[PDB]
This record gives C-alpha cells, sequence and structure tokens, in this order.
C-alpha cells in the first residue's frame, strides 16, 4: 500500500517543480513538458527501495511516544524518499555520461544538475517551516559528498597496482560509494521526520548500514561475474574495468604466487579469453565456498546488532529488519 | 590589497577541506595531494572578479551603521567569495566535459561533484554558528538552479528553428545563465555577511545585475565573432555552435528577407567559408554601429539605477559602481 501514497506524492512534487519553473523561472511550455518527460524517464521505473525505506521507518516510529502529526510525518517521509530517488537518478545520469556540439551530452550534464537541484528545491518548499530543515539539508549534503568521495576511491582503486586490493579498502569503497546513501541515509531521514534522531544509538545504526551495504556488494560483485549475460540480468564488466571487487580481493589472499601472476596478467582487459581465464581462476580457487561463509558471517552480525538496537529503539529495529529482509 | 587576504583565506579553506578528508573521510595521502593539485588547477588562475566583489561590498557596508565584528565580516566575505569561485570552477569543469573506461572523464565528473560539494562544506563549517547560514545556503542553491535552468535555455536555443532568436529570449538566457551568479550573487553575499540584506531595494539591485550582465554578454558575443583568434584572445565558436548571440538576434531584425535566408543557410556550420559568410553579413549590416549605441544606452540605464540605489543604500551603490567599472 505505501507505493500508492509514494506515487501520489511524486505527482505533487512534480507539479510543484514544473509550475515553479513556469511561474517563477520564465519557462516556456515546450521545455516544461521536456522536463516532465526527463523527470519520469530518470526517476521512475526502479524498485524505490531507498524511498520506501523512509516511509517504513516513519510509520514504525508512530508506535513509540493519531492526529495532525501523523498525516504530516507520512507526507514528510514520502518527500524525503523522493529526495533519495532523485539523488539516485542524478548519480545514474552522471554514470551514463561515463558510457564511452553533442546535444545528448549537453542535456545529460544539464539533467544531472537539475535532478540534484530538485532535491534541494523540494526540501526547501515542503519542509520550509520545519525545525529539522537545516539538519536534514546538512546530513543529505554530507552523504552526497561522501558518495563523491566513494566514487573517487572506486574509480582510482586500480591506480596510484593491486596494493589497494584489500578487504579493508574494499570496505572503504563500499561504505562511502554505496552504504551511506543506500542504507544509512533512508534510515536517518525516517528518524529526522519522526523527530526521533537522538533516541537511537547512531554507532549500531551506522555499523548495521555498513554491514548491509557490504552484504549487498559482495552478492552484487559475485553476480557481476557469474550471473549469465541477458539470460539472468545485465552486462557485468568488473573484470574488464579492473574493479576492486570482493572476488578479486578474496582471490588474491587465497591464490598461489603463480596464480596471482596469472590473475595480474589477465585482469583489466576487454579481451573475452582473458575475462574467461579470470572466471576459471575464481572457480578453481573455490571462491563460491568462501562467498557462502562470508555472507553467512555478515548475516549473523546483522541479526545480532538489530537486537542491541531493539533494547533502546524497538520500533526502529523492526524497520531495520524489513530493510535487511529486502537485501537478504 | 584584498587579493592577499583572499589568497590567505584560500590556504585556510584548502587546509580545512583536505584535513577533513584525511581525518573524517579516511583519505590516503596520495588522494589528498591529488585533490590539492585539482583544487589549485580548477580554482586558481582567473581574475577572481566574483570573489573580490563580495569583499568590496562588505568593506563598503562597514561605513554605514572597528571591533570584533569587522574582522569576522571581512573573513566571511572571503569564504563567500571562494564559494562563488569554486561554483565557477564546478561550471568550468562541467563545460570541459562537453569538449567533444576513460579515467580523465571519470575524474572530471568526480571533480565537478567535489567542487560543488566543497561550496556546501566550507559554508557549513565557517558559518556554522551564523544566523544567516540557512538563508545563505537557500539563496546560493537557488542561484545554482537558476544557472542550470539558464544552461537549458542556452543549449536548446537553436532547438524545439530561429523562433527563439529574439532580444527578450536573449535577455532570458543572459539573466539565468550568467547575470544571477556573476552579478547578483556576489552582491547579495556581500549584503548577507554584513547583515544588511533588508536595507536595500532588491528590485533596483536585480535590475542592475541583469543590465550589467546584458552589457557584458553583448560585448563578449561581439568579441567571440570579431576578436582575432589567438592574436587577441581565445577560440570563438558561437557561429559554428549556432548560439543565440546578440549579433544573431540584431542581424535578424535588420536584415532583408534574402539576407535572412542567406544567414539561415550559413549559420551553425563548422565550415570556414560559411562562418566567414556570416561575419561578412554582420559587417555589411553595420551591426558595429548598433553595438556602440546598444551598449551606450545600457550604460546610461546602469548609471541612473545606481543613483536610485544611492538614495537609500549609499555605501552599497559605490561597491555596485566599482563592479560596473570592471565591466565597462
Ligand atoms: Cl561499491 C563497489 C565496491 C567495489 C567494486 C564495485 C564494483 N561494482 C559492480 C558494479 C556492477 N554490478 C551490478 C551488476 C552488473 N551485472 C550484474 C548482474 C547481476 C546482478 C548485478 C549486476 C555490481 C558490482 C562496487
Ligand atoms: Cl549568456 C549567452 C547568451 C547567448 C549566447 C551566448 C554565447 N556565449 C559566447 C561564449 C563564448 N564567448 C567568450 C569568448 C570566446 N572567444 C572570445 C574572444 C574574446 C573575448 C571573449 C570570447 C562569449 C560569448 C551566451
Amino acid at each position: 500500500m505505501p507505493m500508492q501514497m509514494f506515487m501520489q506524492v511524486y505527482d505533487e512534487i512534480q507539479m510543484f517543480l514544473l509550475e515553479e519553473l513556469e511561474l517563477k523561472f520564465d519557462m516556456d511550455p515546450n521545455r516544461v513538458r521536456y522536463l516532465r518527460k526527463m523527470m519520469d524517464t530518470t526517476c521512475l521505473g526502479g524498485k524505490y527501495n531507498r524511498g520506501l525505506t523512509v516511509i517504513d521507518v516513519a510509520e514504525s516510529l508512530l508506535s513509540l511516544s493519531d492526529g495532525a502529526r501523523r498525516k504530516r510525518v507520512l507526507h514528510d517521509a514520502c518527500v524525503c524518499g523522493w529526495m533519495i530517488e532523485f539523488l539516485q537518478a542524478h548519480y545514474l545520469v552522471e554514470d551514463d555520461i561515463m558510457d564511452n556540439p553533442d546535444v545528448t551530452v549537453q542535456c545529460a550534464i544539464n539533467d544531472g544538475l537539475l535532478l540534484k537541484s530538485w532535491t534541494h528545491m523540494m526540501a526547501m518548499h515542503f519542509f520550509a517551516d520545519r525545525p529539522f530543515l537545516q539538519d536534514l539539508l546538512c546530513r543529505f549534503n554530507r552523504v552526497d559528498y561522501t558518495t563523491a568521495v566513494g566514487q573517487l576511491y572506486d574509480v582510482t582503486s586500480m591506480f596510484d597496482d593491486f596494493a589497494e586490493f584489500t578487504l579493508s579498502n574494499y570496505k572503504r569503497i563500499v561504505k562511502y560509494k554505496t552504504a551511506y546513501y543506500t542504507y544509512l541515509l533512508p534510515l536517518v531521514m525516517g528518524l529526522i521526520v519522526s523527530e526521533a534522531l537522538p533516541t537511537v544509538d547512531m554507532g549500531v545504526t551506522e555499523e548495521l548500514a555498513m554491514l548491509m551495504g557490504e552484504y549487498f556488494q559482495v552478492q552484487d560483485d559475485v553476480m557481476d561475474c557469474f550471473t549469465p549475460p541477458e539470460r539472468l540480468g545485465k552486462v557485468g564488466t568488473d573484470i574488464q574495468d579492473a574493479k576492486c571487487s570482493w572476488l578479486a580481493v578474496t582471490f588474491l589472499a587465497k591464490a598461489s604466487s603463480a596464480q596471482v601472476a596469472e590473475f595480474k596478467a589477465n585482469y583489466g582487459s576487454g579481451d573475452s579469453e582473458k575475462v574467461a581465464t579470470v572466471r576459471r581462476l575464481y572457480e578453481e580457487a573455490d571462491l563460491q565456498g568462501d562467498y557462502v561463509a562470508y555472507e553467512a558471517a555478515v548475516a549473523e552480525q546483522v541479526k545480532e546488532l538489530i537486537e542491541k538496537l531493539r533494547l533502546c529503539s524497538p520500533g526502529f529495529a523492526a524497520s531495520v529488519e524489513t530493510l535487511w529482509g529486502k537485501t537478504y
């Protein structure tokens, strides 16, 4: 059911943004319609996992001490959810510019800029009189900066060659690039709108967000290599791109000197046979044995930290449980 | 003299940003040094016109009702100045991405993102306890959105063909794309730090910013066409790019049906002879006569509006005069 509410609030945000351009920024109808279409193309289609997490946190926090406050909290949760979905839309556009007087490139750069600006525009309007507006803006922008920093860690992982191919550096990339905006931010925004931010142990929450991010990334990295092409997914290019993947860092700790030498000579190449040699190396190293156990250990840690969180924040722990269920 | 202070505050901002990454964001020395170099390459070298304008406004507002407040206002003026210089650095990087697993493109996208995030990071830190922080952030982000909107008006001026080649649409592009962040924003930030924002007629100020922007753009457009290549400047491509320039909109209102037809068949082409045909058309249409008079009329309007501003905001009008002197 929260999906119907989330989509209704999208119509409300879209109409505000588009009317603001038409009425305050001198926008002609042709450009307004172009922006409506661009917003729909970039912001709709996904699973809305980050957005829906905000809704789920707010409704759980109504249980622990209905009226005029309830309606407001749920509406606020939906606007916050769209801020994260538009920020995600902004990141995807920026990633698509990497797919390599070109009007498509000009428009993609511009779309990226507008989608980011729209997160600030919708916040400043819908939360104009809220006392949490300043803290919300500063936490949102710090997470956005964290993601850009995470992107630098990722993009330069193979540059200065395999010195940064460690589990602790893998965890640094995961934390900054994905965990903060995908797991921590939706949870924090749900706490902000509910005015229940100081009532939770931030340490355990951050640790849970980082762990769920790490669980998801290991699974994503494994699927990037072994999940069949357009049969069971999308195009996996981590091997070709020489990414600091969980498979790569685990292989380097389990491989012999000669196998490491063989991995180094075949990794980071577009050549089909070199990619296949890497896949054969992962298979022969019994990394799928290690994958199962790594994930199971992380899962045990997640399940344990939710219990510590439940002792002082019960309603919140059940929303952290449903977010985890979506990952597990 | 304000340049020495502006550069000293740059060292202070740079060290804060870089140390924050090292101490709070787990950044390794190699990446910290890479970011120091990138910040220097993108933020230094220019004339610092936008940045220095903030300093000049604040020092003028100390004259109208020294102590602990003076030192603070001038430091605040310098941080605001660097926010605009870094935002300008962000726009230039974004424009350079338009110059068309590429690590240069990955890094340019990332640099763009970091430079924008740095404007928010330096503001949230240096103005942490200031009551103007929320208003400053919202005005800065609205000007940033305005610039992205201006970029859409510019990039699509020749698309939907010459229906948008009007003086009023030219003025719309100038206002949003350049006037708000180059003229209005430095003036507004100097007012914010001086806590003198409601003491000025915003209407006359906005009008002055738009007029100074329009004066500058007309001169810039004329130079883009007639200023010799690397002899007296840089590479001018408005004709090839089919830009909605002042020369193009003025020519279309002064040209005969056959000349308009000749302009339409030769505009927006990379071919050297078609560009030369356009230059010949501008020369033959005596647009240089019109240019002199257009600028002189705008100058008279600027000089008149400063007087209306001086009646209620005297110190401010003299800083608006020096900003104008830099343009004229
Ligand atoms: Cl955070 C981090 C840290 C270190 C390295 C990386 C590398 N990132 C790749 C990016 C592409 N895949 C997604 C994907 C592609 N093909 C699939 C098939 C099936 C399912 C998912 C996919 C995820 C892993 C990320
Ligand atoms: Cl805002 C707006 C509105 C409509 C159209 C435009 C077109 N913009 C061009 C951009 C490039 N030039 C700068 C430049 C290039 N060569 C030179 C030689 C000498 C001096 C300056 C230059 C400015 C004009 C902008």
